[PDB]
């Protein structure tokens, strides 16, 4: 039965949905990941089905919304593909928030459009929102209605890249710092009540220590130590 | 002088079990891992072999037994897969307990007959059974003889699993719960003591607190807080 | 312009080195991963490409000192293989130590070399220069000038796999004890002040503990918990 559940809900979106290549070659990276295919096919014995149909067409209405945003479809792609990110949608389907998925969809597609060739925080971004724990955070932040902060934290991170003097010291350790999620929602916590230009100056801080011990291996082991 | 000790181990169990075909297949998966086959090579130059040419023979008479019972052999398939796995097996004949090993894999065919088209509970059963620290205990628990303590909980899990009402929510939290090896042993003390319907209560107790939240993701992440 | 940045890198290097061809297959190894060709793509982003330029042509000069040394040319393929362990080179060409991974490059060199087809060290030694905090601490101990203790901590370890008896179970235990880098420098500390021999006392005092315990696998559980 399980086998039949799955193969009418891929004809159907499938069928309703020909005009839209995007949603097309992303439902097929769906079915051929085992691990979260996996899922879906414990999602209909669970007799869930309907879970799993409003969730193609969340990602059927960001792809659409979007458009040739070719940044943001790569992202999808990652997230879509980590069977984790992919099942606490699914738990925010079933929770009946398929609208505070979609608000956190396009925050990130306005960080990618606001990104502008940087490559550097797609990758920042990438790592984050695969992330199981920043993940729902982001979504935690956004039920609540607090979607900007997330917008402003993506900013003072684009921003924070661009102040490295293209330093890829400091960049690891802007990456070693933001991933780790006690550190990730301390920041967050510090640009919602206003220090959006302290948590700066901090970052500053360790970008002048970056240089400062500069080209000594164990004056910057030390530095990361500081932490 | 490795790689013909091998292909003459290969060669001999391969002629002398020509109708077992659920063997022949199984074991060219072990030759195709790199990782594995790695800890086949050395375990010819440390001059065991025979504890390699035992450990075949215990998957021999276990797909033997079994026979056609198919949601076993997948079983198989992912535990002989994972190098950490298929080395502490290794590590359980050197020490001579081939006996405890086929305990072991016979005890979760009968929790794969007895689960009877329940997919959530063969995905609990290989998320558990491929934990090098949960899957050291369950043998740890059969040496000692306690070996039906270990259906025992099997059967506590199954039974939880059909008393979540399809909430997906709860089979998350269930997972959760019992793959952490500190809180699977707890589990474990609990119905080797008398407790099995003690250890229910709680599941109910949690079950209850996920339809009490329910379709808010803030008052979810607390009850996974308070673990 | 990332592009054409890397694609010029590529047929330069790949001209200038005809002769090498363990240097041309080992280039399309890192061309080839998708993980590390990122790094690189950031690094010509970030204005790097010299740092890219001098990475290649350290390991130009490694594969061509090495020459037809195959157990150290599948140990350069398991380190450039690894995303973070390329990328603590690419963060010791920038700091300008190129000469502090050179040395490296080649102590592991002359540890294959003494090896003389003893797989178990080998394996021991891919997994802990894979491992990035391990791989670090062996880089920051050369840059001060003490490298013969690193040479004198892998004389060791060759020593102590063959004084192992050929059992798997001491091996197994001397694996968990090396890998866990906090472990790992205590044993370095312990070698840098002279207790060579001390170090060497711990170990058969474990192995006379594996064998004490012997065929009992409650028995060795404790041994492993008394760490």
């Amino acid at each position: 039965e399980v086998k039949k559940k799955l193969e009418e809900v891929w004809k159907k979106a499938k069928e309703d949905a020909g005009d839209n290549e995007k949603f097309l070659e992303l439902l097929e990276l769906i079915l051929e990941n085992p691990e979260i295919l996996e899922i879906l096919e414990l999602y209909v014995f669970i007799n869930k089905e309907d879970v799993v149909e409003k969730l193609f067409d969340v990602i059927k209405k960001a792809v659409e919304d979007a458009g040739d945003n070719e940044k943001f479809l790569e992202l999808l792609k990652e997230m879509l593909s980590n069977p984790e990110i992919f099942e606490i949608l699914l738990e925010y389907v079933y929770i009946k928030k398929e609208d505070v998925v979609e608000k956190l969809f396009e925050v990130i597609k306005q960080a990618v459009e606001d990104a502008g060739d940087n490559p550097v925080f797609l990758k920042l971004l990438k790592k984050m929102i695969s992330n199981p724990e920043i993940f729902e955070i982001l979504l935690e932040y956004v039920y609540i209605g607090k979607e900007e902060v997330v917008k402003k934290f993506f900013e003072v991170i684009k921003q924070a890249v661009e102040d490295a003097g293209n330093n890829p010291i400091f960049l690891k350790l802007l990456e070693k710092i933001i991933l780790d999620p006690e550190r990730f929602k301390k920041l967050l916590e510090k640009v919602e009540v206003g220090e959006e230009e302290e948590v700066k100056a901090e970052f500053k801080e360790i970008k002048k220590a970056v240089e400062e011990a500069g080209n000594d291996p164990i004056k910057l082991k030390e530095l990361e130590e500081k932490l």
